């Protein structure tokens, strides 16, 4: 049922397989980029944390950025850009008890999840170049086809 589990990587993804990351701990679980018109990267921070600064390595480049988690479940921020030059956006959060997080290449567009479990769903972002989009995940992963999505948004409201 599940393809894993697989050590950290860079890789490019192919299309219309879920990339489902069993993360660990609340820093960058995962980033992506076509260098094109998409940069995502999916920052952990752990729950009851009162609103401050951190520092994240996005694409190698240190990036200060304002967090908040005060749930007792832990936080998935997903900051975008579209710009090579424009800072990132915190654009989306997935308010999780699991810990899964999952991104898709599928019908030109990027799919993420978003929400809080168990009641999480997909969402997109927007590009003319997914095909480029390749995927550096910061902790072990499984791949999941989209034909078994539903399974995969099970994982991702209920875990493993």
């Amino acid at each position: 049922v599940l393809d894993g589990p697989y050590q950290p990587v860079a890789f490019k993804p192919p299309n219309d397989y879920w990339i489902l990351v069993n993360s660990n701990s609340n820093g960058v679980v995962l980033e992506g980029t076509n260098n094109t018109d998409v940069w995502v990267a999916i920052i952990s921070i752990e729950p009851n944390v009162n609103s401050e600064s951190r520092q994240y390595s996005l694409f190698g480049v240190n990036k200060q950025i304002t967090v908040v988690n005060t749930s007792n479940k832990w936080k998935f921020m997903e900051m975008f850009r579209n710009n090579s030059n424009a800072e990132f956006q915190h654009k989306r959060t997935l308010t999780s008890s699991t810990k899964l997080v999952g991104i898709l290449k599928h019908g030109g567009r990027l799919w993420t999840y978003h929400g809080e479990t168990p009641n999480a769903t997909t969402d997109y972002s927007t590009t003319s170049n997914l095909n480029e989009i390749s995927v550096t995940t910061y902790a072990e992963f499984y791949i999941i086809p989209r034909s078994q999505e539903s399974k995969c948004t099970e994982y991702i409201n209920t875990g493993l």
